[PDB]
């Protein structure tokens, strides 16, 4: 039975840097017409990222058709929201994608496209916080981090302030509560973009890993983390931007979504209760990957295509959270299990 | 009538991060079977980069078909050499591309594929140096001058210059060539991630790096100022990559008399926004012109003037970045002439591959 016959349904597409995810949600609304009882009734992922394909009609039509063809239900509103992958492209180039995508939607009737656009990382951060808090049942101090492929977001409660950019603040009324959040997104600090600066760094790879430029890995996670910290703080000034704010607005519980949940759940790392600490993350990466002999390690774990980057990723998450955001290395960080497929798209259901 | 009916020909494909370029060269050989009288007889360039497409047989087949199909001649050795766009990928993901590429060529009636592989940046640098010094005719005789070459690519940058063998420098960063009866020792270095595309992804929300009121992706407005943009880019060059500490001491010990640059810098310098004489720039002049003509302009006004240039929005950032890399990184004097090659000449490192007998 189609839930959309009897309940509001929308489709939200998270067009992320590494792939697009369609979610169809059914929901009801309460007496202020705010969604409740939100349920995902369909999901479909496809790779690669929308911003990575050629922006011509044949390629874009094929991608959208592949994304939507097996949806059991249709004739519902669609929000197509691209994130940091598309943010990396100039307007002129993004325009080619949206002109072809708009045309494809206009030329068909199975989906009612509401909006297709690149959202800002600040909007993305708001959606991240709403989606995680919706799932946690908190909406009736929680910080959220989304560790993406091309950007990362951080978002936490902070009273409305005149000294910070209006761009970095959002005020929300949800289930009759007033909420003010600081939002920030760091474009270029997502895992794929960041990693392109460190691929010839021997400290960031297992011993004897073959670096692209012919040297050998000689892994050491505290050294690799220091290198990544220079990108975080000397280049993007993460610490200068975030730490004074977290100082004055401490966060009681941290939740993370994005690639860190895949790292933490992989067979190389050992965490309980879907949570980690930065100290443990760094140590595990240092001892289980950085200090291992690559050939031997690669032979032991042949079915993890991310294995080669784990010394770097563990060092990078520590640099970002501890040296960037100022989070205590012993503070618990909850991550949402990957099986949940949780991205920010719930936040779009809610806001609107 | 091909010149290939009367002269040896080779195809060399530069599979770069931003696109692929097929060159076919005719040449003769001298008394050692070394190529001489090298001439480009065909060139075709396509976009996007090889490494940016999905590695299934359909896409690879369309791509290669579009690159190779209308070439005047097939029964010639081919060298397919990918550079920094493929280096960004782990060996396992690259293996997929080469598997299908190898398959595809084997279905071709004539093309004799000699090698298809990803080259290191150090090899790319050796080819960069050979290609430019071949065009300058400086390879047949010992020079009274040191010629330095830079290749300003989209995903890596190379720098290469003469340097006597140094047992204190990694063997990886040194190359001894023998060509045309001549012994040449070079320092080579490639900086992966400092190519213009990869670097730019770190600075897209930097208001100093874009024209006034340019719509930055996270919703703030451009407010360009090239020296400030330049100082930001310098943090990536030096605080992250330590370019100044790696390169400047070496150039102090091994001074270069003439600098040549190839790569996308020629496209920037050749823009109608810039004024340069004799296909040469200086970093001071590039930074000043970017500052005046882009950083300090009103984006809506400037875009309305050049609705059809897809690169213009980045010219404040690129002017600043080239200065950061060449001056604050490599220590090149900002008033020193940097020779660039007109884009129409299609000079990339692929001539170096013709001379690989070096
Ligand atoms: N098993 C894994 N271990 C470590 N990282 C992983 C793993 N699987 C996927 N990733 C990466 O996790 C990162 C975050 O993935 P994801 O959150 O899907 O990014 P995205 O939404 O596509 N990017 P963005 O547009 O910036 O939000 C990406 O860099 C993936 O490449
Ligand atoms: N018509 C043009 N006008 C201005 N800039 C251009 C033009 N065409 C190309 N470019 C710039 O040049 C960059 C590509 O330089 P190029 O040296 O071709 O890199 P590549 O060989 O593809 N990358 P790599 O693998 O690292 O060597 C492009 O990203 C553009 O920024
Ligand atoms: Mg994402
Ligand atoms: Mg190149």
């Amino acid at each position: 039975t189609n839930p959309c016959e009897k309940h509001s349904c929308i489709a939200v597409i998270d067009a992320g840097s590494t792939g697009s995810r369609l979610h169809i949600y059914s929901y009801d609304t309460d007496d202020t017409n705010t969604p409740i009882h939100i349920e995902e009734i369909w999901n479909k992922k496809i790779k690669p990222g929308f911003a990575s394909i050629q922006p011509n009609s044949v390629t874009i039509d094929a991608y959208l058709t592949m994304l939507l063809a097996d949806a059991p239900i249709h004739n519902i509103p669609v929000y197509f929201y691209a994130t940091a992958g598309m943010r990396l492209l100039p307007q002129s180039q993004q325009k080619k994608y949206y002109d072809e995508l708009d045309y494809w939607f206009r030329q068909q009737s199975q989906w009612q496209l509401v909006e297709a656009k690149t959202i800002t990382g600040n909007d993305e951060a708001l959606f991240d916080w709403l989606a995680v808090n919706y799932k946690l049942d908190t909406l009736k101090s929680v910080g959220v981090m989304d560790m993406g492929g091309a950007s990362v977001q951080i978002v936490f409660p902070m009273p409305k302030n005149a000294e910070i950019s209006k761009h970095n603040q959002v005020e929300l009324n949800i289930y009759g509560q007033n909420i003010n959040l600081y939002v920030h997104s760091f474009l270029g600090l997502g895992q794929t973009e960041m990693s392109h600066q460190f691929l010839n760094s021997p400290s960031c790879f297992a011993n004897d890993y073959p670096l692209p430029d012919g040297e050998s890995g000689q892994g050491n996670a505290p050294s690799c983390k220091e290198e990544v910290t220079s990108l975080m703080n000397s280049v993007h000034k993460v610490n200068q931007q975030i730490q004074p704010l977290l100082a004055l607005n401490p966060v009681n519980e941290w939740y993370s979504i994005g690639g860190i949940s895949n790292l933490a759940s992989s067979q190389l790392f050992h965490f309980e209760n879907s949570e980690l600490t930065n100290q443990s993350l760094l140590q595990q990466g240092d001892n289980q990957i950085c200090h291992q002999q690559w050939d031997i390690l690669n032979g032991q774990y042949p079915d993890d295509e991310y294995l080669y980057q784990y010394c770097l990723l563990s060092s990078y998450y520590y640099a970002l959270m501890v040296d960037g955001y100022g989070i205590n290395p012993n503070q618990t960080i909850h991550y949402i299990p990957p099986e949940q497929n949780l991205d920010w798209t719930i936040g779009v259901v809610l806001h609107r």
